[PDB]
DNA sequence: CCGACGGCGCATCAGC
DNA sequence: GCTGATGCGCC
DNA sequence: GTCGG
């Protein structure tokens, strides 16, 4: 890409904020200078100019004028070289070690991969399956595995009831050519707004899903929300497939444009748009968007993904023009 | 200067 | 047991 | 860390 090594220089700032500091706005503050400098359609020359785009103020400006003068930043070089900085950033790799866990972990002397290993009966049972499939967790999917998962998880969606509408989301949906995770947003007419006239609605499907076998391990599980581990079919002799994350989410069948505008994302086109709908007087969730009174108000109209746009004076943008 | 920064599901825990 | 925080995760 | 007012 373009400015590859400065979005690099952003991103690592921003994890360091996230998991070492733990100051989720510079987190944020950070990934946002690197979303819209990804998307600048030149090579920056200084740090100037990448200030006049939104989200990059003075710091990050002074920031890319070290980077370009010198290929580097002392104080990421810095942060690379301090060991318990390292440790917490290796651990918060694993899915269910967050920030305040890491530190933990650290804290007592358990900070490398052997160090987890020796320890499962200290982690929580998300952090078990984190650890577990560490490496595959890693893995990019490509686009043509992820139709084959497609293919699996609506037939067999399918095959418990008709009605059911699975849609898959998440960046898959915006176009890409690899996915970190599949995300699958499902509906059934049994379940709207205003009742849920049928139980166990998301369970039936992850039952089938795992008496498949394509489900494999489940970190958490709600009415819901499912959030859990996959895997493709190999054939006869061939390796198998890594294991990879899958995110179920049981949306009200009548909410369903809020539901695939959430889910689609990027994430920060998501608080890209929320902030925008704040400031034009709406506050969006996965559901409904609503107007400000500053309480909220009784949830809008909504036919089409792109009445959300219109409520907020936004031109419709598509899936693949969302990956911020 | 300084308040606000998107919004929410599930797991875990503390206090009652 | 319930309620409310907090951690971690989803986009 | 950046922005808006
Ligand atoms: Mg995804
Ligand atoms: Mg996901």
């Amino acid at each position: 890409t373009l400015n590859g090594g400065i979005t690099d220089m952003l991103t690592e700032l921003a994890n360091f904020e996230k998991n070492v500091s733990q100051a989720i706005h510079k987190y944020n503050a950070y990934r946002k200078a690197a979303s819209v400098i990804a998307k600048y359609p030149h090579k920056i020359k200084s740090g100037a100019e990448a200030k006049k785009l939104p989200g990059v103020g003075t710091k990050i400006a002074e920031k890319i004028d070290e980077f370009l003068a010198t290929g580097k930043l002392r104080k990421l070089e810095k942060i690379r070289q301090d060991d318990t900085s390292s440790s917490i950033n290796f651990l918060t790799r694993v899915s269910g070690i967050g920030p305040s866990a890491a530190r933990k972990f650290v804290d007592e002397g358990i900070k490398t991969l052997e160090d987890l290993r020796k320890n499962e009966d200290k982690l929580n049972h998300h952090q078990r399956i984190g650890l577990k499939y560490f490496g595959d967790f890693e893995k990019r999917i490509p686009r043509e595995e992820m139709l084959q998962m497609q293919d699996i998880v609506l037939n067999e969606v399918k095959k418990v009831d008709s009605e059911y509408i699975a849609t898959v989301c998440g960046s898959f949906r915006r176009g890409a050519e690899s996915s970190g995770d599949m995300d699958v947003l499902l509906t059934h007419p049994s379940f709207t707004s205003e009742s849920t006239k049928q139980p166990k609605l998301l369970h039936q499907v992850v039952e089938q899903l795992q008496k498949v076998h394509f489900i494999t391990d489940t970190l958490s599980k709600g009415e819901t929300k499912f959030m859990g581990v996959c895997q493709l079919p190999s054939k006869n002799d061939e390796k198998e497939y890594p294991h990879r994350r899958i995110d179920i989410r049981l949306i009200p069948k009548d909410q369903y444009y809020c539901g695939v505008l959430y889910f689609t994302g990027s994430d920060i086109f998501n608080k890209n748009m929320r902030a925008h709908a704040l400031e034009k007087g709406f506050t969006i969730n996965e559901y409904t968007i609503r107007p400000l009174g500053g309480v909220a108000g009784e949830p809008l109209p909504v036919d089409s993904e792109k009445d959300i746009f219109d409520y907020i004076q936004w031109k419709y943008r598509e899936p693949k023009d969302r990956s911020e």
